[PDB]
């Protein structure tokens, strides 16, 4: 985990990445539901087995492992969501098969705004998918700390830093880049908080299901 | 304007406009709390005009940002206050609560603590703070209203690094300490979201500005 090299740790972060799932195949409120909750159910599967990949992540406890799963399960999807919906403008990419709008649910229109600007705002950075797998892997082992964890989180800042230095950033924008990125973070814990009300306002079992997993 | 401040005349600004540390009047401990929270306010919108930068906005863009972050601004500087002082939050030097002083709130105290224990483990330094403090109000309320804030943002993030090469650190140990500060931002935002839902369980901004 802290052997690897900064390509080491982007090549292993890009290969773990998980698979792009498809929603089953006009809505109500309803259905609409169904098919989201359906399509985040399957899709925990697959960050389980994406997150023990993670550098870092499986020389935890299983104690700590359900913890930080339980805590940034909805941020991993949100990313991951605004990360593949950043070529549709004005859109979100839930699954390639669902691709909806703002008028495409009452309560959710401020979250679907909230990420679409996020979308926005990765398509305006030019945000690329080393970059994207970074971030994500910061999520999962920064969303529930509150030395191990924290040594792998500056090796994961280390890479970032790497990447734009490899890039032909300056120092400086290295660090204004870094900064901008790990701001929006926030936002994103923002958004699953809103996100994990509306929605606690069916799948919840990273806990029975990461025990099963083994 | 603040885009061609240094990063020592940054912190200058920013040391010189630090809010006051007010008292406690000398079951009713949200009483005191309301209170004491609503004399802040004052303070706060003296110090957000002072933000360099923040007064070149749009004011309907001002009340957004401060409506956005206020209690974030609030949790931090108790954080801040609360540094030294182990297992307590220093709400007021008069009103110093311990854990189990802290329905449901033990939740959002308990993430106080830590986050104090953390700063504190960090070594959190005065100059550092400011800036953290500044940039919460330049981008909590960002994503839900133009570039200028993320000039300023920018600028911030310049001064920040200044503080941490003056200090010595080296060049890698200058960009993880500015990811591990910003990640806690983080968490300071997730404590106002879970305190802003219990408080649950803002158009008088404009007054102030006007
Ligand atoms: C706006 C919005 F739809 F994204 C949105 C707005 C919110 F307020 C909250 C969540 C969302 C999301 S984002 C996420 C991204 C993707 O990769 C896949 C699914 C969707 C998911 O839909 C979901 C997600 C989880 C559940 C769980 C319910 C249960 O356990 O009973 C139900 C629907
Ligand atoms: C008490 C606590 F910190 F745990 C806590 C847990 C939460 F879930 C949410 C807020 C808090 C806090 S943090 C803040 C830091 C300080 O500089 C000053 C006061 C306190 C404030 O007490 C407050 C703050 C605001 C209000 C608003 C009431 C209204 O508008 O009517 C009431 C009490």
């Amino acid at each position: 985990a802290l052997s690897l090299t900064a390509d080491q740790m982007v090549s292993a972060l890009l290969d773990a990445e998980p698979p792009i799932l498809y929603s089953e195949y006009p809505f109500s409120e309803a259905s609409m539901m169904g098919l989201l909750t359906n399509l985040a159910d399957r899709e925990l599967v697959h960050m389980i087995n994406w997150a023990k990949r993670v550098p870092g992540f499986v020389d935890l406890t299983l104690h700590d492992q359900v913890h930080l799963l339980e805590s940034a399960w909805l941020e991993i999807l949100m990313i991951g969501l605004v990360w593949r919906s950043m070529e549709h403008p004005g859109k979100l990419l839930f699954a390639p098969n669902l691709l909806l709008d703002r008028n495409q649910v009452e309560g959710m229109v401020e979250i679907f705004d909230m990420l679409l600007a996020t979308s926005s705002r990765f398509r305006m950075m030019n945000l690329q998918g080393e970059e994207f797998v970074c971030l994500k892997s910061i999520i999962l082992l920064n969303s529930g700390v509150y030395d191990h964890i924290h040594r792998v989180l500056d090796k994961i800042t280390d890479t970032l830093i790497h990447l734009m230095a490899k890039a032909g950033l300056t120092l400086q924008q290295q660090h204004q880049r870094l900064a901008q990125l790990l701001l929006i973070l926030s936002h994103i814990r923002h958004m699953s908080n809103k996100g994990m009300e509306h929605l606690y306002s069916n799948v919840v079992p990273l806990s029975d299901l990461l025990l099963e997993m083994l």
